[PDB]
């Protein structure tokens, strides 16, 4: 457990790790894969541009520093990471490998700046978070395994159907190779697919949102084909589209993820969408509007009219449910869109503009859309005094730009 002095070090130095985040990450993978090349089968080996990797890390580090004295906020951010790690199959015996190489990378990159006090303080933070995470992941694994139709680790599924939904999105329906039941999931949760990538000579693992509602027998995912032409094609989405056919097998993780409505709560729901389409948002809006009624606000951050399937489904729901309050932002309104009949406000969702409308007692907030959108909205809500534990967000479905 960290003393106040050691928390103080972490706090004063988090911006330092952040500022050097790109170099630290590069050195970390280099050192780790050199000792433990088998971990390339669990980590994502596709290249992501520099800024993106720097930011992700900066963000994790700042999230930790900000909540290092607030147990309830800290646990809220940890459970999100526990869910992802449990989806990936992270094991307790891997924590000492990651901590050794992460510390050594911190020292190497920071060079002189990496004082004895700083390395030791961050080694402590590592040991404390690893303890928390291991216990949380073990709970997840055990709870999944005890559910009817649940399991630990990889379970083999068969593609029962494969249907294009657009020229680039294809829906896959999966049933377990053993023919047994499959455990329920809530809208917003994901599976992971683990598959051998022949071009890499490695397994890769990717998360896919689980569509529709559970039925005890099968799962459905919608997979967007990534890249091609100017864009170098993505490994797993292209592999699913072009080589994974009806009758072929894939390995799935049990459903995980903390982004979902608590069907047992009675408190208000603020859904904030940054461009996600009718599928899969509809399943989640359905859960929000199940009886007994809860106050539901939907904040729809769209382009404009050009696609309006989600705007229309929402307007219809707002006519049946007096407990649904709808707000629309169009960031680039079409010449033909007028403020007041086609949308409410110009630009990206701006929560200060609707404060009184969304700042509801004991609400939970559910943000989805592009990753920078979710982050912007997360931080806006934190600035209004909302606790970390009441803000939820995740990649949700195959098209964060559908509307
Ligand atoms: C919780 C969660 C839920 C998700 N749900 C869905 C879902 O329901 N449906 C869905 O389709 N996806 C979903 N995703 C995205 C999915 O997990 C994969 O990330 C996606 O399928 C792309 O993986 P890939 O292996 O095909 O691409 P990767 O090979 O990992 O590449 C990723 C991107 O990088 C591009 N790229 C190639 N070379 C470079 C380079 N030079 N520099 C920068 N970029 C490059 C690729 O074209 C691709 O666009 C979800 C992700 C998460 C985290
Ligand atoms: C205290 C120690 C650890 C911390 C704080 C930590 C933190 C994080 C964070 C913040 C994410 C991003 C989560 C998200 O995108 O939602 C992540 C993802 C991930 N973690 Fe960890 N983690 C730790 C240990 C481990 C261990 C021991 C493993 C074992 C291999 C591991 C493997 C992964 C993988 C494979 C991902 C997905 C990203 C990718 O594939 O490149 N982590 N973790
Ligand atoms: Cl106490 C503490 C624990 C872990 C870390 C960084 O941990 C690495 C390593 N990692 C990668 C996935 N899971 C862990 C990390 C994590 C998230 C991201 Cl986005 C990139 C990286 Cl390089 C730090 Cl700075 C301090």
């Amino acid at each position: 457990m960290l003393t106040q002095k050691t928390k103080d070090i972490v706090k004063a130095t988090a911006p330092v790790l952040a500022e050097h985040g790109y170099d630290i990450i590069k050195c970390f993978y280099q050192r780790m894969f050199e000792a433990h090349p088998e971990l390339k089968n669990v980590f994502n080996m596709a290249h992501q541009e520099q800024g993106q990797q720097q930011q992700a890390l900066a963000r994790a580090v700042y999230a930790y520093a900000e909540n290092i004295e607030d147990p309830n906020s800290l646990m809220a951010v940890l459970k999100n990471i526990a869910n992802k790690h449990a989806s990936l199959g992270v094991k307790p015996e891997q924590y000492p490998i990651v901590g050794e190489h992460l510390l050594a990378a911190i020292k190497e990159v920071l060079g002189n700046a990496a004082t004895d006090d700083i390395i030791s303080a961050w080694a402590q933070a590592y040991g404390n978070l690893a303890d928390v995470l291991m216990g949380m992941e073990s709970e997840l694994y055990e709870r999944s395994a005890e559910q009817p139709g649940g399991w630990k680790g990889w379970r083999t599924f068969v593609i029962r159907e494969k249907r294009p939904e657009s020229d680039v999105i294809t829906s896959f329906i999966l049933e377990p190779a053993d023919g047994g039941p499959v455990v329920n999931f809530e809208p917003g949760q994901y599976t992971s697919v683990a598959i051998d990538v022949p071009a890499l000579g490695l397994q890769q693992i990717r998360q896919y949102s689980l569509s529709d509602m559970p039925n005890g027998r099968s799962y459905r995912i919608s997979v967007k084909r990534e890249g091609g032409g100017p864009q170098p094609p993505g490994y797993v989405s292209n592999l699913l589209h072009d080589h994974v056919n009806v009758g072929d097998q894939v390995k799935l993780a049990a459903p995980y993820g903390s982004f979902h409505i608590d069907v047992d709560a009675k408190t208000p729901i603020v859904l904030i969408s940054g461009g996600v389409g009718l599928t899969p948002m509809v399943s989640m809006l359905k859960v929000a509007l199940q009886a007994p009624p809860r106050q539901v606000v939907f904040v729809h951050g769209a382009r404009n009219s050009a696609v309006h399937a989600m705007r229309d489904r929402l307007r219809e729901a707002a006519k049946t449910y007096e407990n649904l309050d709808l707000f629309v932002f169009y960031d680039q309104p079409l010449p033909e869109d007028v403020q007041g009949r086609d949308y409410d406000y110009p630009g990206l969702v701006d929560v200060k503009q609707i404060e009184k409308s969304i700042l509801l007692p004991d609400a939970d907030y559910y943000i989805c859309g592009p990753i920078p959108f979710m982050r912007m909205q997360h931080d806006a809500l934190k600035n209004l005094g909302i606790h970390e534990a009441r803000i939820h967000y995740e990649v949700f479905g195959p098209d964060l730009f559908a509307e």
